[PDB]
This record gives C-alpha cells, structure tokens and sequence, in this order.
C-alpha cells in the first residue's frame, strides 16, 4: 500500500483517515498534530456531525491502534523536523491550514516525504485539482498539489456544464456555508483581523470572502475571470449550498434544458437530485457536488436572461471524498 | 375632535406583539383590544418576555377582561371568527391583522363587518387591494381604502434598493436570494407540514432550508415600473431573527462602479432605508427600525468586457424592521381619514 | 410475521418503522397520520438527526412501497374508524400522543386490532414496561400496554441497581433533555397553556415537568414514591442526559462501588461507558440507557452521604429500540 | 476618579467597560489585548448577545475614543511589560484567563499597578469575593483579589440562606451553563487537553468540572466541604442556571419556607422571581443570582427530606455586574 501521513488531525484530517480505511491501496502510517494520543484517539472515535467511528481504536505506545494496525503519532509544529524519511512516507495529506503554499509545504519533502497534497487552495507553482473536473491534468511527477476548496469542488462541475453546453459569459456566486473552525465560538478578537469571523459562529449570518469563483480559472482555465462571489456563514455545523447566477451565450434557455444538462454530467463526484432536501440531508455524503434541480430558475425579460442554479455539498465529507479520490489518483500515476 | 387612533390587534403573535410594543412608543396610536386563541396569562407572559427582542419595558398585569399595560387597560378576546369581535362597541379605527389566516381582501372584510373602519394585513394578501411599503409607495393611498396589505418582510427590505437601482441605473432584470431567519411557519422537529411543504416540514433550527417567496416575483405591486423584472427565493437558516436580501442585477447604464451604487443608495437613505459601511452580522440588526439597511461592504460589480453584473445586499430584522414599517403605514392610513 | 400498524408517523413512529426493518417476524403493513403520502415517504427517507433511510421508498396507490413491500396509509383522526379488522392487525404502535389513556387507546381494539402498545406513559388500568427492567411482568394477555417514556427507560435500570445493591431511601432527578415537537419554534401561545414550552425551543434553557421519577413505581414497585424531579429542555435536537441524586441505606458508599454495580448489570438495554462522551455521541444508539461512570459523585459529611449518577439516552432512538424490543416480546407471548 | 486598566478586552473585559460607564468615580484609561484598535472598537460597538453599544466609538492615534474619553490601547502579551506606572493605574481588571494565580498576577503590580482584581477563581494566597455575600472581608490593603466565578456568584447567596435559615448538612450542584470561549467551535484538539471542551460547543450537551460548589468555603467558610457538583455546557450563547439539591437540619421543610427565606434576602445582587422564565430572559441582567421560586421542590419520604432550588444567572452580565461592584468597593476602601 501507498504510505500516507496526515499532517493536522483536524476535521478534514480525521475524516480523510476514516475515508482511507475504505480505500484499498492507501494506508495511513502516521499522524501529526499538536496534542496527546488520548485526544487524537478520542476525536477519531467520536464525531459530533459525522457519527461514531466503525472500528476499534486503542491508545498504544507511540500512537494509536486502529483495527489491529498501529498508527504512529507525533506532536511537531515544524514539518521539516518530521521523521518522514525513516517512515518511508509516500504522500503527506497536509490538513493543518498552516502550509497552504508550495514553498511552505516543501518542508515535508525536505523531511523525506515523496509528495504533498494540500487540503486547501494554495499559492505558488502548483496544480489545483477538483476530482472529475481536472484531475487528468496530473501526470504523477508532481511533488506538491492542491485539492482546492470545499466550495470550488461544489462549483467546478456546475460551471463546466454551463460553459460547455451554453457558453458562460459571466456569473456571480453566493455560498450559504456551514460555520467552520476559522470562526470564533463567542465574539472575540480574530487572529487574521477579520471583524466578521470574529463573531459568534453559531448565532449569526456572517458574510465572508471566498476564492472559489474568483479563482475558478485554476481548475477551469477557459472561464478564468468570468466568475466572482462570496459566502454567508450560517449556524449549521456542516452542510453547505452554492448558488450561482449566470449570463449565457445561448438564448431562450429553459429550466428543463439546464437540469437535463446537469443530470447528463452526473458521476461519483457530481450528483443530481430532484428531491426537496435540506442541508442535514447531505451530511456525510460523498458527492463533491450535488446539483439540486428544484432550485433552478430562469429569468427572461425580452431577449435577456439570467440563469440561477444551486448545488449542495458537505464541506467536510464532500471535500474529503474528493481529496481522497485525488490522493489515490496521484498515488496510482506515480 | 382629535383622538388617538384606536387599534385592535388580531393575532398576538410575533408581529402582533412587536406591533403592540412599537405602538407603545408611537404617540397618536393606542391598542385598545387584542384577540388570539389563548388565555390572558399567556398573552401577558409573551408580551413581558421575548427571546430575541428582550424584556418588555413596561408593567404588565392580568386584570378582568384582559391585561393592564402601565395602568392602561387592554381588552382581550379569544375568538377565531373575526366577524364576532366587538369592534363597533370599542370604536376600532384600524385592525392590524396579524394571524396569517385573513391574508385576503374578502376574508379580512370580516373585521369591517365587525365594526372596524379599516384593516391593515401584516402580510401579502390576495384580492383587489393595495400593497404598501412605507417610503416607497405609501403615497398611493388616497384614504378611500378599507383593506390594505403591509407587504412582506422581504419586500420591505427589497423595494427601496430596487427603486434606486432602477431610477439611477435602469433595471433590465434581476434575481434575489434572501438568507432568512427561521419563522413560526416551520416545524420544530421533522414532522408533517400543514401546507404540505416538504421543506418547511423540517427541523427549523438545524437546517439550511430552501423556500419560495413573493418579494421579487410580486415587486410590481409596489414598484409598477419594474413589474416582471425580478424573481428569486429564500434560504431559511438557524438564526431566530435577522435576515439578509441579496440582489443580482443587469443594468441599462454601462461602466457602473461599486462607488456609484453605494453613493446612490446613501443618497436615498431615510428612516425606512438605512445605510452602513460597518462589517456587521445578523445579530446586529435585531430590534432595528429601518425597513431595510443597505450594506455597502457587500456591493460587487462583475465586468467582462462591456457586460456587467451588479450585486447588492440589505439587512432586515424580519420581525422589527417589518413591524416598524407596518406601524408607519398604519399611522399614515389613519391620518388620511381624519 | 406479526402484522404491525403505526398510528402517528412522527418521530417515534418513523424510527419504529426503521427499526422494524431490522427485525425478522415483525412487519409494518399500515400507517395512519393526518397528511399526504408524498409527505410520509419524504419524512421516512430524510431525517435531520437520524440520517437517510438505508433502503428505498416509492410512493404508490395504497400508500408507499419500501424495499418491495407495500405499506397502506390512512388519514383517520378518529382511530376507531381505521380498518384494523380487515387488515388483521396484531399490534398497533400508538405514537400520536393523543391516545395516552387505556380507554382512549381502546379505539384501535374496537377498530379490530388485537393489541395496542402506546409509545408514551398512559393513564388507566394498564402495565408500563421498560424492556430488560420489568418486561417479564407481561404474560401475553394484555390488550393495551405502555412502553413508558424516554426518561423512564433511561432512569429505571439505574434506579433498580441503586435500590438492589444499596437500598434507596429517596432521590431527585433532573434530565437535561433535547427539545421536542411539543415545543414552539418561536415564542407563541402554547396549546396546553405551558408558558415555558411556549418559548423558542432552540434558543433557550427551558424548565419543564416530567413524570419519569414521580411514576417510577409503575416500573419498579418497591421504590414507589421515592423519586421526583423535572427536566431542563435545551437546544440539541436529540440526545438527553438523566442525572439522579439519591440517599442510600448502605453507609460508606464509594464511586467505585456504584460504577462496578452498574457495569455488572449491563446488557443490550443498559450500557456502560467510561468514555468522556457528549450528547451527539448517543444519537442513534440502541441502548435504552447508557451509564456514564465519569459522572458518578459521592458527597460525604460525617455518616451522611449523597450519591449522584448520570445516564445518557437518545430520547428518540434509545426509546424506539426499547419500544420495539417490548413489541417483539409482547407479540411472542399469548 | 479611580484609574482602571482592563487586561483582556474579551467578553468580561468589554462588558466591564460598559458597566464602568454606569459607575461614578471609576474610569477605564487603558486596555490591553492581542489585536489591533479597529478590532477592539468593533467588538465594543457590536455584541451578539448583549446588543449594540449606544455611545460613539472612534479609532484614534494610540487607542480609541468612547463618548469623548480617550482609552489607550496596547498589544502586549507579557503583563510585566505594560506601562502601568506611567499611566498611574489604580486597579487592573485581569480578564485574560491567563493570570488566574496570585504570583502570576503580581506581574501587573511589578508593572506599576496598585491593585489587581481577577475576573475568575484564582490560586494562591488571596481573597475570593462575591459581592453582597463576603465583600466585607476586604479591608483595602489587599494587592491581588479574585472576583470568584459566574457560578459561585449565582450559588453563594442561595447557599448562605439555606445554611443560615435551615442548617446545611450537605448538597450537590449541577449548573446548566451557556457555552463559553474556552470551548471549541468544531470538534478539535483542546489546548487544555479537555476531551469534552474539545467538542463542538453549540451542538452538544457537554459535561464539565466547576469549582463553585467544591470551593464554596472560600466565600462561605462555615459550609466548607459541604458542597460539590459540576456543569453541563449547553447550546445557548449566554444565560445559565444553577440547580442545588441539599439535605437540611431543619425538618418538615416546605417550598413556601424556602421561597420566603430567599425573598427576604433579596438585594441588588440577589434577585427573586415567581415568573416562569427561561434562559433568554436573564440575558443582560445585573443581579449576580436570580432565585426562581417556580423551581423549588421538597421531596419527603417519612421524616427524610431532599430540597431542590434553582437560580438563574447571565454568566456574562450577572458576573460582570458583581465584578464591577467589588471593583468599586475595593477602590473606595483606602481612599
Ligand atoms: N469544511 C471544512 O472544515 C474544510 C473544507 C475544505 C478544506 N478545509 C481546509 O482544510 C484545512 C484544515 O481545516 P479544518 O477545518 O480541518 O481545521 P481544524 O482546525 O479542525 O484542523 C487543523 C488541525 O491541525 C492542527 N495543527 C495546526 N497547526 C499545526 C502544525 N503546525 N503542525 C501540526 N498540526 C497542526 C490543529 O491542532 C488542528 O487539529 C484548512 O486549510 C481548511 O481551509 C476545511
Ligand atoms: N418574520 C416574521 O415573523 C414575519 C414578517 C413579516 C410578516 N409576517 C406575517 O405576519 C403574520 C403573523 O406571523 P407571525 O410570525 O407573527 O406568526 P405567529 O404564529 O407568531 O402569530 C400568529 C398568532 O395569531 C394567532 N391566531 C391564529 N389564528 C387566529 C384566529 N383565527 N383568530 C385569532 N388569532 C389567531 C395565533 O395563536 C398566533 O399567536 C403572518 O401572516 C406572516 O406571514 C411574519
Ligand atoms: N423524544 C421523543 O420525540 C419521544 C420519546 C419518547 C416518547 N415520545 C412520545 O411519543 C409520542 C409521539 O411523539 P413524537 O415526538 O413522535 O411526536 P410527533 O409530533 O413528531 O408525531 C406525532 C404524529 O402523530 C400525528 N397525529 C396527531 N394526531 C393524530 C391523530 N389523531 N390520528 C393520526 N395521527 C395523528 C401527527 O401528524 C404526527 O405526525 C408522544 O406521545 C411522545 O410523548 C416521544
Ligand atoms: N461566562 C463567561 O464568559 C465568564 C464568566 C465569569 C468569568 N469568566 C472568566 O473571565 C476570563 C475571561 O473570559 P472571557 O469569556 O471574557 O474570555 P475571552 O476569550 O472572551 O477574552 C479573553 C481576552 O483576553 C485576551 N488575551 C489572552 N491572552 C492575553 C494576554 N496574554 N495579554 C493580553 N490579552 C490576552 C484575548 O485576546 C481575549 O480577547 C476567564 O478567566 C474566564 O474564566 C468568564
């Protein structure tokens, strides 16, 4: 099996560990964080939104044991000091949020890892990958790769269909997004100086920035610069919705045409539904994006149209499933 | 001679109780009677204590036939059929119709039959009546009306924004999403829904819930010159009050900037339409009395060549923002029939 | 198979349906509620806290079809008008909340049903059953039975151990309880005139009454009148905790003695844990009561002691699992 | 006026600032935190649970201006490096959560402050004060003082009445408590290694420890060791309840006797209600404890009784009001 180390055993890190248990060919041999083994094991076992871990978890000397298999744990904030060479790490899943740059993530390579896959958008000379939209741009020689964002994984397959089938002129996005760990529990100073993420997460509708639409060109180059938009963080603990409003080249477009085009492009990454679901219904789902045909709207005044669509995503498990698909493909290629 | 306008509140719910509270601070208007489907102890308690809007500042005491507020008697009734209420005997000038069950001109006429002079419905309503957003189209009321709609919370948030966009830039078309606080028409836990809505059927405080709204689709009732040019829906989310309306538009004027849009909105600001450049969140608008609060920090202009999309957002307290507007319209409607 | 009808396809009714799919010899052939079939099918498929239904549901002519088998649906507010005789109904699961009385529940017997099991405490000359505490009191001749309450199922096995091993003098209970459908979404008049259940359910700590401790004698006769207490409804959608503070006959009681006695009494209904869990960790669990050893306290001043214990329960699934156990047992005996 | 510096402009720090605007002869001249002035001014202006600050707040050179008064701001994590001598600080209101110990808080004294009042329980040789229960124990010479906890402030006036009027044998407590900033937004490693405070704050009933009952003897010495108990953190953003179950020496006790005793002891710190309120009703209240007569229970089996009572508190504003009362009193002494 391909030997995986997880750096940052947080929401994405732990869910990635869970997902990897189901993927033949990938094995987590080590985890790194900033805490004790009792804490690591406990948070793997128990998960507020994603439910209890299926297998058995036991704290042992040097880490924890999951279903018989030992996992080595470390508590090293400086990635360059990790014993990746000694453990023969093939790929690091970088999930801390503190190495979201090619040069920063290179620390893992210096430490002895063969490759790094970052669980977030990242700057620098690297490829940004949404599985089943642009993963074929990987050839296996890459040392550092980005798995994009939760929102980009929800948006990319939708934007691709709109452009391919109708011709995208321009568009604006709003994602109604579950609150995340970069937000405060109570009103308090925020480390990034963000006066909105400073506010009590579970008691507010909170406007905030996102790169998903603005930076869509890193995943779909042919629509580079044609999208922008933002986010509204709301009091659900996981589960999100991306709404997109577009101008198209094709004219006299119908709701039926848009839905059929989306249904035709469905796969394991891009789901299609006509059920009147709500955010809790997508918790734990493994589609990167779930197109909701019930929300499609077309505004027509004369020969001028606006087309609006919406797609659900579990910002946790939807993204994690996509990240692990990319991880496996990156591993297979090399 | 001159007297305070005698108001009766039908439906002592969220809007009804907040209207009562608001009227306490508006001179020339007095609530003499309330009607609901419960006991006086319950009515007094819910007036006194309010989860989101805070403790009532007056003194509330249950008495014979109703309750006393700061020494002033309010008559209470528990009659589901509006035509049976003693509006004649009580000399009722205007009924604030806040039950959600008389949202129709013919149905709301029951209050007029009962002896009230006028009815203002706290919601969109069917029939041949006028739909009024204060400080957008209230001057369309001539005084001959007997049944009027106070529009919706969302329409009150949307209308001043849509008017500025059209007046200054020319509205071609647009789409709206309101990120809206959950309301009493939603279930506490997943359960069958009275109106058959499979989404309002779901646990209100645990979900992002898509739902329809008339605000954009029916904007033409308030701003006739943009009839049919808007559409959109709602996303109900787990805040108990406080909402946001986002509007994405195509405009006639070219090379529009964020600065131009913000300045145009600021110039249109009044007691109904507020303006902010502060990075606020939903809890910051709870209890506010603007019908709509334009958030300049959320303005975006997408340009690709000569083609532009403009996006704006305005906050509203679906409860107090709408209530303040409703009371403004109430006062004006009574003023016309001196 | 035992032919089951569910009156009231609500939280307990639907979860009972789900659990029955896992029990050979138990079959739901009919459901009665006050809504359409599309609604019933949708709420079976999608569940905010309990997750997506495993199998597949299809709306048909008579009602709905689940995994091949058809389920008939009705809309009679008066249960005596239901065609239970024609459908040869063996047991009605009474889950509406409107027939919580022996004489009221008799409506189903008049309609043609052989037995009624009410999913709540009930007034009248009937047996109140907590599975694995007093289910042996059933002989199979009963026509109307109560499955008790969620809180009683959490409390009974704990109270029994305390009395058996230490001698119960007296106690007081508080359950920190998930909000339920008998509470309002927003501050509004309450149908029962309850000024506290009138308040916004998900925004408040709300004191309220319970019959679990006061009526414990219906399940454990030897401690009748020895307990009382109440509830505090809080903003979690499901998952609850029962705390019990008692005076005991035995002296010099220790935390270890209490925990060991509870562990020794553990079974499929009564769980034991030493893990530092929280409420979300018990969502979907099938124990009727999960004793939490980390919460045990003994206060000693001279020869006088107060003993405090706590047990978790999913007021939904914990109760439902117990109700179906009692159903299967009652159906087996005659 | 007594010159106050606030260390840690957080929930308690900011509410204390607001409360000090209500107290004559007490001025906040300086604030220290770990952020910039834009953020400090914003969080003073806008408050999710406690509402908008009514006055004018503007960012100026070297801090911010509130209602015509300049507040100097700093961003220094090491308290011994603060300019307290230069600013002539009379009392530091220590609200960071990182100086809850006599010897650690001495850093403020070394920096030039005359006194320190800690906004939490604290270790070391100091007094622990619940205003209107034991503030008379202060004489004005103390250099470092603890303002106790939110829970202790809710508990002490109740426990005192129960002992004075009925004779306290023993008791156990549970506080059903709003979630606070020491809890995580999502399930995540917890800085203090608490596996329960690690969990998503607003989605769980979370058992946790509290010292309020176990350490009541610091406030009421005559009942030292007679109480214990813990907390259940629940998804309300502020507003809490303390439930206390006791054995008393007085026999044949009634609900009426207990309720009357509590009402007789009511003052500006200890309120009394017979209304069927809920947690949101106490948000922003200034009583340290609100006794709820509707929740009083007496369980009798033979001559053996268990007595249960409950008191509400806004863990934020109730505690803050008490802290500022103690602050004013401490300042008034030795003037
Ligand atoms: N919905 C989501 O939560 C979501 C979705 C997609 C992507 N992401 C991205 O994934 C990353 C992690 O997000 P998360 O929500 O899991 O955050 P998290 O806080 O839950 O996880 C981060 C973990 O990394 C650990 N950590 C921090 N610094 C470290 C260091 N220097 N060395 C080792 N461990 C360290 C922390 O202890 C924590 O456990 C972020 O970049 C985020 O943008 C999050
Ligand atoms: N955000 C908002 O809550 C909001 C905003 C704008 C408009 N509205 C509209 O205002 C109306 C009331 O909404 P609400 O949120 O206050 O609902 P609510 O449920 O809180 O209030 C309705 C009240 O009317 C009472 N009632 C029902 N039928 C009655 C009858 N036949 N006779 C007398 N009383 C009766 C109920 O007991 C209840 O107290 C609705 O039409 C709604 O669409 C609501
Ligand atoms: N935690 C819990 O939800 C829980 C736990 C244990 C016991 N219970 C008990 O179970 C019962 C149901 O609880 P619930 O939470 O599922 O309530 P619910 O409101 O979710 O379900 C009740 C269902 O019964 C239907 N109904 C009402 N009147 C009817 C009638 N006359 N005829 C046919 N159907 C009717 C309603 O449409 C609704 O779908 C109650 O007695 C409750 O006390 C609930
Ligand atoms: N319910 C309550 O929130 C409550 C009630 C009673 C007592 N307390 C106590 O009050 C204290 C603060 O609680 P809070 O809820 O306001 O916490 P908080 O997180 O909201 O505020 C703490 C503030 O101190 C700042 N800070 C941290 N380290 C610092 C340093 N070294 N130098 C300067 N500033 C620093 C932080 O940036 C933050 O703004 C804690 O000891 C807590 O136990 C809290």
């Amino acid at each position: 099996a391909v030997k995986v180390a997880i750096n940052g055993f947080g929401r994405i890190g732990r869910l990635a560990f869970r997902r990897i248990q189901e993927v033949e060919g990938l094995e987590v041999v080590a985890v790194n964080d900033l805490t004790d083994d009792d804490m690591l094991a406990h948070l793997l076992k128990y998960d507020t939104m994603q439910g209890r871990f299926t297998g058995e978890v036991e704290v042992v000397d040097g880490g924890f044991r999951v279903n018989g298999k030992e996992v080595k744990s470390f508590s090293e904030p400086d990635a360059s000091k990790l014993p990746w060479k000694d453990l023969n790490i093939d790929v690091v899943l970088e999930c801390t949020g503190f190495y979201t740059d090619k040069d920063k993530a290179q620390a893992h390579i210096e430490a002895g890892a063969k490759k790094v896959l970052i669980s977030a958008p990242a700057t620098g000379d690297l490829k940004t990958i949404v599985f089943n939209t642009n993963h074929q741009e990987l050839d296996g020689s890459e040392t550092v790769v980005s798995g994009a964002s939760c929102t980009t994984n929800s948006l990319a397959p939708v934007a691709k269909v709109l452009n391919d089938d109708f011709g995208l002129v321009e568009g604006l996005m709003t994602t109604i997004h579950a609150y995340t760990g970069d937000q405060n529990t109570q009103d308090a100073p925020h480390r990034k100086g963000d006066k909105r993420r400073a506010r009590a997460a579970a008691e507010n509708i909170i406007p905030n920035s996102t790169g998903a639409a603005k930076a869509i060109g890193k995943v779909i180059p042919e629509i580079d610069g044609k999208l922008d938009g933002g986010a509204q963080r709301v009091p659900v603990a996981t589960g999100s919705l991306t709404e997109l409003t577009v101008v198209l080249e094709k004219q006299d477009v119908t709701v039926e045409q848009v839905n059929e085009a989306m249904k035709n492009a469905s796969n394991e990454s891009f789901g299609y539904t006509e059920d009147e679901i709500v955010s809790s219904d997508v918790v734990g789902m493994t589609y990167g994006s779930l197109f909701d045909a019930t929300q499609t709207r077309v505004m027509s005044v004369g020969d001028r149209q606006l087309v609006k669509v919406a797609a659900w995503y579990d910002n946790e498990m939807s993204y994690t499933a996509q990240l692990v698909r990319t991880l496996a493909y990156l591993a297979e290629l090399s």
